[PDB]
């Protein structure tokens, strides 16, 4: 009532186009604040020439946030980086942003600086309107709620330094108390007018070296930063991923001193710290870690420090480890809370404290770090274990702290089917997007949370996201294919393919996957009355066993169950079904006709009735005459049985007549079962003692919906008793009469994704040339394949690769979040279309 | 749950100084847009001529505030202007400043712009470091906190125009929640920088005519006007004034929208409203009137007043009256939430809904305009009761709704407690800040909760306000005096009289004031086992029942005691104290040394002792002479008695040696005078003859004789022997002492520090000509009581008056029943009577320092 988290996570830090950047340049002790020319010529007005500063200030991939090009070059860069920094935090969490839409999510955004809007303003015969609704401050949250439409709370905030952290706290609140199921909470801060620097300056803030030398004697004040920065929060029935959970916050003031009002009161600090631990059930003795503020001030440091030394150390057996990201970049000013939270989260998912630098000396006026009840982390130490704390302490008196459990859950055992092959989906903004989260899903294939996570995101409008791909992970190579799609709800089809698909162990393969052998396990209660179980049939090494005409048609028809069972699973609804054969049992499934039990009877009675009638040998073959030249050409007996396209019709009759007509056929060039003879009139004999045995199992016919195109009743009778539902009437009518299938296929509309349905994909040939030139025809099993799982998989994957919306990861079973700790980071590989590039602010667009 | 109340307000507005202009405008149908010149050439760029301007940003009492004039000249206007309204908010509310600093008050403040920054910081080669601390955005909140010592949140937010009244929301739950017992909410917008409505004008988002037509099909734009509004909001229990209630706010934000980021969504503004009222026990029937944001846009308009219709007009019988603030003086942006608050707060305090503006033709895509579902309030309407919403949405989509329920309590009859006069302080900048105080408490005098209110904010430290004032309501003519203090603590000496000071039917005045009265029927209780009773002696209409020399004793120090209670009472502790003859048993009171019982028994016993030994015919007489000169020219028998100053000694001995040496004594042309003794001869070796029958009497009376402090300058004894035995306790022995012993008056007064404060406590001020000579020529003498006044109640509340303007703090109204707060609706405002110290003029940035 109500546990808040920090669900995910992204920023551009100095010289860290990403965390993971910016997580390599900590744990590797690289300085990032840099000398060069890249805001203004470095020396200017006598400013230090060091400074913190972003990579790039230029890019934005504008169209995907709706902003046409004359607004882009007339927006904040804050903001435009903020946009795309808040939609990798909301990704890096595992959360499809589509889920927080209409919700009251709300958003805060630390921000103390509006010099682009001051840039863009000074000329009032050139300027623009539209440069306030991209540059003034209330925009940089309202545009993120704008775009994310996030309808809680939408607030910009000035403490100063605490700016990002008191928006973490105040987000924190929103969300405990009901208000708010999550939050995105942001942190901005640019350098690009150098008057701003000469203030700071001029109050003697700023370190000459600009250098934060967070703790040291020889400390001498802060040095100026950049950052962008952005973290959701949710409650924790929300989250996926979680990297720590918020145990508390607050914030006060130091209100009145003596000394005036930019002298940080280590008592006011204390006090707020005194407020959040013994008070609320936390010790301080449960801390590892406290992320000092840190800045590097003669002054302020040991306020700070002395202040940790009485709140926190004088309730501790044990050291406190202290560090502050500021002596790694610099001091970005507001967005220093979040800064902080990125490396101290960092730091957690990797195991390591990454160290300070710029720490050779204790600040002699800290007596805890002389007696060593605060130790610096200085090199790198292993987490040991333990609550964390987090200072940010405003220059006006705004203090903020929080204190954060880190999560610890470890990964699963892998199970027996851990082993599996996995499939994995990307959506993404370029053909680099896809391929890169691709690669990463390869390299951590056995995350099971890092690629749920990953499949959770890959589902997205294709107008927004243009390139889609997959990959099978857990097989021999890249298995892969990636391409840009067109937005054309492209319709979906299911054909279910009759006999002839039967094979030696077919579904030996498929029956590892728990959700398929549940689909065959409840196939097994339809016919253990009978004395025959179907799971027995797959997994069946006996080389003969499909060669009995039962063992054929009930395992055939549950397959394609099972089949029909996992694409549901995965979200695939279908817009048209058609029939073969035995199929028309399978469509009656997919079409809400048959239940599971009466269709898997339906092919049970149907192979039975068939068998005991001991018929005479009889035939079939495909021919390549059209369907009114077989009725021609045909010799008595013999009927064309299967209008499976324009060319290709399948003959039927008894075995004499039809072995002589197709060896007399070759002879003119000509293209040319179970020794059994289907949609002839040999079936006639089983009509009757059929349709009385699937009586008793289509007790209550259903109504077949306009959906399902029959093959069994041409179009003339669509209207017809018999073709309103799937009766046993309509069932034993399949048997004798012709197949039409050809005739259905005109139906099929331009673009669709036709899906074949069966144990081998034996009609691939046929619907390539029955169906339009635009469609995609996919198969799901391929007969003697070395692994059909893999193949099942690598078509879900062109499935998807189709613009089609599939989730994979309900074919497995579900991963129980929160996400294990050291899930691999999501944020770093969410890649933009930059080619771009927009205007910035320079030095030059402000007075002097 | 914690309730939360509107305890405070102040503001300026568009040409309106403060709220009293502002008001007076409003019923008064003027507009306060208007188009002069001030901030930059009317015309210029193609902007409007027409802005909602105060009429001056240069004056700050920057000394009040701590701002020395190098830093007060590179503030914020915004902020100079926040911090006086800021102080005028609280201190309207009837609170005391000091009541709140070290708390977890907090300070939030809705503003959308730092143009004076820009300005200030235009220059490196010369711009300051301290700019920096008067302009950016964060310090508008953290200079309110860093002055009153607020430490609860300091935060400044910009939603654009729903800042102010999103400040308010946020400040609401803080309090509601626990985290804060009070919050200072802030709104404020300047228009310095004219690029600034350039770029309002080229979105479309400005009226050329500059005018809010709220409501009206005309409305084309709105009105861009400045304003620094301020409110303090406290949790019920701290309230003295309250102006209304919160009973619910909230936000949501419109989100996702086809249209762009600076559509309003009509339908998520509904959302909002729908959200705040059924389901949280509030009905929109409840509603008597709904202020809108009414920004008089053509999009605007219609979203949301059609979203008022389906969020509360369909869930009511009644035609909903509304209004918008900004047809009266425009829009100030992110201020506009405040400045429509205190329009809706003016309009409930003087019942009255004061109209808008410009309201001629209906919008006719606004159905409920047209039925008269909502009706707009278009000429000056009663308020006819009923709970008040307040809309304010931000142009990037932040909206917020607040919900009020407006004071109603009525002042209490006058009834059976027939009209006391009543004591007013107060304190100020200068002369006229308390003139007009004082003028106010005059002229509303009945007003009991109004003069409690006063009294509050009066007591502030003399360094701040050098300025003070008292008047007394109630009585004959007008009795006030104000005047200048310097800072020096003062400190405050009582001293306890003798005999002497008795008098025909004293204290029958000061027995109407409920706490001296209870403090004399508590020195009853002392004395009715011994068949007296005090109350009874004070009431008498006998001429001789004080010649009585027990009926004196103990009527006198009776009297000193409740003069002492009341003294306490009103929050006067000593610094030092110091007695003569009978006064030391009232010292040992005020010292905490002897309980009520055992001084009013001390004086019982020590009159009764002398009555019983009905010793020879004695006399007392002041002389003009030194103290080591009557013991030179002293006949044998007669004592140098009581050591009054350095001119004055009372001598004493048998009525013989002592009427003669008097005679002698005329005729060598010195002072001599007889004292009415009752025949009697203190302070002389005749009272030896008592010293053993007293000290078993009051042996029986101090049972534990507890320690004098070092506070109580001792008469009895010389300052050598202060050490001893005797002088550590108030003992029966040190009592018996004390009337054998000479009274070492002058011995003590040497030792009253520079500038003290003297107040003579005795039913009649006999010493206060003795005072004046025996004390610094610095330190003022203030008498209680004064013989035969036709009124001490006026006469003591007229001297507490005079404590207050030393620079010594006093509460008067702890001397009368305590009245019950919530103040009542009506109660006159205070905020437009704080008046500053405007003397200096600061710099003000001007068009010309920002870029063309
Ligand atoms: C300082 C002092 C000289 C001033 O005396 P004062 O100004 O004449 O004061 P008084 O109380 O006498 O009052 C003034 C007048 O009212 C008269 N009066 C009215 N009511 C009186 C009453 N109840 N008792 C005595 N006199 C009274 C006086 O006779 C006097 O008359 P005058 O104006 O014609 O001279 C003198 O009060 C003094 O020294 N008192 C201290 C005596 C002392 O030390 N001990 C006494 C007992 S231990």
């Amino acid at each position: 009532s109500e546990e808040v988290v920090i669900a995910g996570m992204s920023g551009k830090l100095p010289e860290s186009e990403n965390l993971q950047e910016f997580w390599a340049n900590l744990i590797g002790g690289v300085d990032m604040v840099t000398d060069d020319d890249r805001r203004w010529k470095a020396g200017l007005y006598g400013l230090p020439k060091r400074s913190g500063k972003l990579k790039d200030l230029s890019k934005f991939d504008a169209s995907f946030f709706g902003v046409h090009p004359k607004q882009a070059h007339t927006m904040d860069p804050q903001l435009r980086l903020l946009l795309e920094v808040s939609y990798e935090a909301i990704v890096d969490g595992g959360i499809n942003p589509a889920s927080l839409r209409g919700t009251n999510t709300g958003v805060w955004v630390g921000v103390s600086g509006s010099e682009a809007s001051e840039a863009l303003s000074r000329d009032p015969e050139t300027l623009l309107g539209y440069s306030m609704v991209g540059c003034q401050r209330a925009m940089m949250a309202n545009r993120l709620s704008f775009f994310f439409d996030f309808k809680g709370p939408s607030i910009a905030l000035d403490t100063a330094c605490s700016s990002s952290l008191l928006a973490l706290q105040n987000a924190y609140q929103a969300i405990r108390s009901g208000e708010c199921p999550a939050a995105l909470v942001g942190g901005i801060n640019l350098l690009l007018k150098p008057n701003t620097s000469v203030q700071f300056m001029k109050l003697g803030m700023l370190s000459p070296d600009g250098t934060c030398r967070s703790f040291d004697d020889s400390g001498s004040g802060y040095c100026r930063s950049e950052a962008v920065v952005a973290v959701l929060l949710t409650k924790k029935s929300l989250a996926r991923r979680v990297y720590a959970t918020i145990l508390n916050a607050g914030t006060n003031t130091d209100g009145s001193k003596e000394q005036g009002v930019t002298f940080p009161s280590g008592e006011v600090q204390e006090q707020l710290i005194c407020s959040l631990y013994q008070p609320a059930g936390l010790a301080p003795e449960s801390l590892e870690y406290i992320e000092a503020h840190g800045t590097g001030t003669k002054v302020g440091d040991p306020q700070e420090l002395n202040g940790i030394t009485r709140s926190l150390c004088a309730f501790r057996q044990a050291p406190l480890l202290i560090g502050s990201t500021k002596s790694n970049m610099g001091h970005p000013e507001p967005a220093s809370g979040l800064a902080a939270l990125t490396k101290v989260l960092l730091s957690l998912e990797h195991g390591v404290w990454a160290p300070n630098l710029h720490f050779h000396n204790p600040n002699p006026e800290i007596p805890a770090l002389l007696d060593g009840r605060l130790q610096v982390v200085d090199r790198p130490l292993p987490v040991r274990g333990g609550n964390v704390g987090i200072n940010s302490f405003g220059f006006g008196g705004s203090n903020v702290h929080v204190i954060l459990q880190p999560n610890t859950r470890q990964a699963p055992a892998p199970t027996a089917h851990a082993a599996l092959p996995h499939l994995l989906h990307a959506s993404g903004r370029t053909l680099e997007a896809v391929q890169d989260l691709l690669e990463q899903g390869r390299q951590h294939s056995q995350d099971l949370a890092f690629v749920s996570m990953l499949n959770d995101i890959a589902a997205t409008p294709t107008a927004a996201m243009p390139f889609r791909g997959y990959t099978v992970l857990g097989v021999e190579g890249r298995v892969q294919e990636v391409q840009q799609v067109s937005t054309n709800k492209r319709p979906l089809w299911f054909i279910c393919s009759g006999m002839g698909t039967q094979w030696r162990g077919m579904g030996l393969s498929l029956m590892r996957l728990d959700s398929f052998r549940e689909s065959i396990l409840r196939s097994d209660e339809a016919v253990k009355p009978l004395g025959v179980k179907v799971s027995d049939l797959l997994l069946s090494t006996d080389e003969r066993t499909f060669d009995d005409i039962v063992h054929a048609f009930v395992s055939l028809t549950a397959i394609q169950i099972a089949l029909i069972d996992l694409l549901t699973s995965v979200g695939l609804k279908p817009d048209g079904i058609i029939g073969h054969s035995l199929g028309e049992v399978a469509c009656g499934y997919a079409d809400g006709c048959l239940s599971q039990r009466e269709a898997v009877l339906a092919a049970y009675w149907r192979g039975q009735c068939i068998k005991d009638a001991h018929l005479p040998p009889g035939s079939m073959a495909a021919v390549g005459l059209s369907w009114e030249e077989c009725k021609q050409r045909c010799p008595a007996g013999v009927v064309p049985a299967c209008h499976n396209s324009e060319d290709t019709v399948t003959i039927s009759g008894p075995q004499a007549a039809v072995n002589e007509f197709v060896e007399q056929l070759k002879q003119e060039g000509v293209f040319a079962t179970g020794g059994l003879a289907f949609h002839s009139y040999f079936m006639e004999g089983i009509a009757p003692t059929l349709l009385q045995a699937l009586k008793k199992v289509i007790r209550e016919p259903r109504p077949r919906s306009a959906r399902w195109l029959s093959t069994s009743i041409p179009e003339a009778q669509w209207q017809s008793s018999l073709a309103r539902t799937s009766s046993a009437e309509y069932n034993v009518n399949n048997l004798v009469s012709p197949v039409l299938f050809q005739e259905a296929l005109w139906h099929i509309p331009e673009h669709a994704v036709v899906l074949e349905i069966a144990p081998h994909a034996l009609l691939q040939a046929v619907l390539k040339r029955g169906v339009k030139s635009s469609c995609t025809i996919i198969p799901l099993m391929k007969r003697d394949h070395k692994d059909n799982l893999e193949f099942f998989l690598t078509n879900l994957g062109k499935v998807h690769l189709t613009g089609i919306n599939v989730n994979p990861n309900a074919l497995f079973p579900p991963v129980e979040f929160p996400a294990p700790r050291g899930t691999p980071l999501i944020s770093p590989h969410i890649k933009w279309d930059h080619s771009q590039t927009w205007d910035v602010p320079v030095a030059e667009d402000f007075p002097n």
